[PDB]
């Protein structure tokens, strides 16, 4: 469904996780190791939240 606003608001939330991946990738700290998995999640998760926020509601 490719409409003039449901299509706008995915390409962001996309954008945002889209974004984030990149720039992490660059910094090299997308892997395990010993405590870097446990950034890295806590990282992405946090993005995520806004976007479901940008994309639909939510009550909290």
């Amino acid at each position: 469904l490719k409409e003039n606003d449901h299509a706008r608001f995915l390409q962001t939330a996309k954008n945002i996780t889209e974004r984030v991946s990149m720039a992490t990738a660059s910094s090299q700290v997308l892997i395990p190791e010993i405590n870097l998995n446990d950034t890295f999640d806590t990282f992405a998760l946090d993005f995520s939240r806004e976007k479901k926020l940008l994309e639909c509601l939510d009550y909290l």
